[PDB]
C-alpha cells in the first residue's frame, strides 16, 4: 500500500464521510478496500457492518465484484454481487454487496427495502454523477430524508469533481460544495503530502498540441462533393449535407439498414439500387477524408481502384452509369494529382514532426493513429515514397500506422486523455476547435485543483456549515 494511497484514506479511516479525488489508475478502489478492512477492524457495539460498493457501468461492476470477492472472501467475509441479471436476503446474508445503483434504487421504490441503516458504509464509484436524475442522487436524496427526520458512512471516489458551468474559482468552489452537499461529504481527500510519489506512479504524458496548416484550395473536394450531390439526387429519384465527415459515414450505415429492410421483385430491385448508391457515396466520402489528411494522389488512387473493381464486377446498368459519370470528371481530377504544388501541408508537418522525432531518438517506435482505415493505407504509401522518411519502413518496422514509445494522434477529434489509455504524445490538428479544447480542459483542471485547495484550507466547522446550509436549501425546495 503506497504512501499516497494511505494519505488518501486517512479521513475516511477516521470515520468521516470523504470524497476521494485522485487520477484514474491511481488505485482508488484499492484505497476503498483499505478503508473497508479498517472499517471492519474498528467496528464497535453488537452492531454488524455492511458495505455497498455501487458501480455506474455493468462492465466495471463485474471487475469490482470480483476484486472485492478476491480480497475479502479469503478473510471470512460473505461478498455477493447483485446485478440486472431477492435483495432482502442477499443484503441480509452478505457483509459486502457490489451493486448497480438502479437496482438498489428499484428495490426502494419497489418497496422491498426501505432503510439505509442496513449499511454501515456506502462506497460510490464515479461519485460526480450524483446529480439530477442519476440513481446515486435518488439514493442520497433518500439518505438525506433519513438524516434530518430520524446513517452509513459515505465514501465517494472520483477522478474529477469537475467544474459544472463555473465561470471562476469562486463559482467552481460553489459547484464542488454543492456536489459535496449531495453526498453528505465531510472531507475532500486528495494527495498533498505525496505528490512526488503519485506523479512517478503514473507518468502523465505531456500532450503536444500542434496546429497545422490545411491547404487553401481543395476543388477535389468540390468536384467530388458535387458527384455526391448528383448521386444523392439520383438515389432520391429511385427511393421516395456536409460531405467527408464521420457524420456522413454514420448516415450511410443508418440508411443502409433502412434499405436492407424494405411486390418482392420490386422491393429487391430498389434495395440493390440503393445499396449501390450508398456504397458509391461512401467511397466518395472516404476519398474526401483521404484528401483532407493525405495527398490527392491517394484519394484519386483509392477511387480509381474502386471503380476498376466495379468495372470488373457484375457491373449493373446503375454501376455503369455511376462509373461513367465519375470518368466524365476523371481528367480534371487526374490533373490535380500531378500538380506537385497542391500537396497537403498537414502531411508535411506530420512528416516534419516525424523527421525531427527520429533525430533526437532514431531508435523510436512510433505509433501513428490515422482517422480512418483508408487513411492508413494512404499514409502507408506516403511513408514509402518520402525523401525525408527514406530511412523508415512502417507497419500496419520502427513505425506503426494504426486507426481508432511515441503516440501521434493525426487529426483526432475527441478527448485525448482517454485515447492515451487505449510517455510522449503529440496531437496534430488543423481544426482550431480541437486545440482550444485542450487549453480549456487544462484550465478547468487548474480551477478544480485550486478550488479544492482553497476548500481544503477551510476550518472543519466552516466546511460543515457550508454543506449543512446547502443541504437545508435543497430540503426547502423539496417539499
Amino acid at each position: 500500500a503506497r504512501s499516497y494511497q494511505i494519505e488518501l484514506a486517512q479521513p475516511a479511516i477516521n470515520g468521516k464521510n470523504a470524497l476521494i479525488c485522485a487520477p484514474t489508475g491511481s488505485g482508488k478502489t484499492f484505497v476503498s478496500i483499505l478503508i473497508c478492512e479498517h472499517h471492519f477492524q474498528n467496528m464497535p457495539a453488537g452492531r454488524k457492518a455492511k458495505v455497498v460498493f455501487l458501480a455506474t457501468k455493468v462492465p466495471v461492476y463485474e471487475q469490482q465484484k470480483n476484486v472485492f470477492k478476491h480480497h475479502f472472501e479469503r478473510q471470512g467475509y460473505s461478498v455477493q454481487g447483485i446485478s440486472g441479471e431477492s435483495v432482502e436476503k442477499v443484503i441480509e446474508d452478505s457483509d459486502i454487496i457490489v451493486v448497480t445503483p438502479q437496482i438498489l434504487v428499484n428495490s426502494f421504490e419497489d418497496g422491498t427495502l426501505t432503510s439505509l441503516s442496513i449499511f454501515t458504509l456506502m462506497i460510490f464509484d464515479e461519485c460526480h454523477n450524483t446529480t439530477g436524475n442519476h440513481p446515486y442522487n435518488v439514493l442520497m436524496t433518500r439518505y438525506l430524508e433519513q438524516k434530518f427526520n430520524s446513517l452509513p458512512q459515505i465514501l465517494g471516489l472520483t477522478a474529477s469533481v469537475g467544474v459544472g458551468n463555473a465561470k471562476n474559482i469562486e463559482e467552481t468552489i460553489e459547484h464542488i460544495c454543492s456536489l459535496c452537499s449531495y453526498l453528505d461529504i465531510q472531507a475532500i481527500s486528495t494527495v498533498r503530502e505525496n505528490i512526488q510519489e503519485l506523479q512517478r506512479f503514473m507518468n502523465k504524458p505531456e500532450i503536444d498540441v500542434r496546429l497545422v496548416k490545411r491547404r487553401i484550395h481543395n476543388p477535389f473536394a468540390a468536384i467530388i462533393s458535387n458527384l455526391m450531390s448528383e448521386t444523392e439526387a439520383l438515389m432520391r429519384t429511385i427511393y421516395s449535407k456536409d460531405f467527408g465527415t464521420q457524420n456522413y459515414e454514420h448516415w450511410i450505415v443508418v440508411t443502409q439498414r433502412k434499405c436492407r429492410l424494405l411486390d418482392k421483385e420490386e422491393e429487391s430491385r430498389i434495395c440493390r439500387a440503393l445499396f449501390i448508391c450508398t456504397e458509391h457515396l461512401r467511397k466518395y466520402n472516404d476519398a474526401l477524408i483521404i484528401s483532407e489528411d493525405a495527398r490527392i494522389i491517394d484519394a484519386l488512387s483509392y477511387l480509381t481502384e474502386f471503380f476498376t473493381n466495379v468495372k470488373n464486377g457484375p457491373y449493373t446498368e446503375l454501376e455503369q452509369h455511376l462509373t461513367a459519370k465519375f470518368q466524365e470528371k476523371e481528367p480534371e481530377l487526374i490533373a490535380l494529382s500531378k500538380d506537385e504544388t497542391n500537396e497537403n501541408p498537414k502531411l508535411e508537418e506530420l512528416v516534419c514532426i516525424l523527421d525531427d522525432a527520429y533525430r533526437y531518438n532514431p531508435q523510436t517506435r512510433t505509433l501513428l493513429f490515422a482517422k480512418t482505415r483508408a487513411l492508413v493505407s494512404a499514409l502507408k504509401k506516403c511513408m514509402e515514397e518520402n525523401p525525408i522518411l527514406n530511412y523508415i519502413k512502417p507497419g500496419v518496422n520502427r513505425l506503426l500506422i494504426a486507426t481508432s514509445n511515441l503516440v501521434v494522434l493525426y487529426e483526432y477529434s475527441g478527448n485525448v486523455t482517454k485515447m492515451i489509455q487505449v510517455s510522449k504524445c503529440i496531437l496534430v490538428t488543423s481544426k482550431t476547435e480541437v486545440v482550444e479544447n485542450e487549453k480549456c480542459n487544462r484550465y478547468k483542471e487548474e480551477m478544480m485543483n485550486k478550488a479544492v485547495e482553497k476548500i481544503q484550507k477551510w476550518d472543519e466547522e466552516t466546511f460543515a456549515k457550508k454543506i449543512h446550509n446547502l443541504q437545508m436549501k435543497e430540503r426547502v425546495l423539496r417539499d
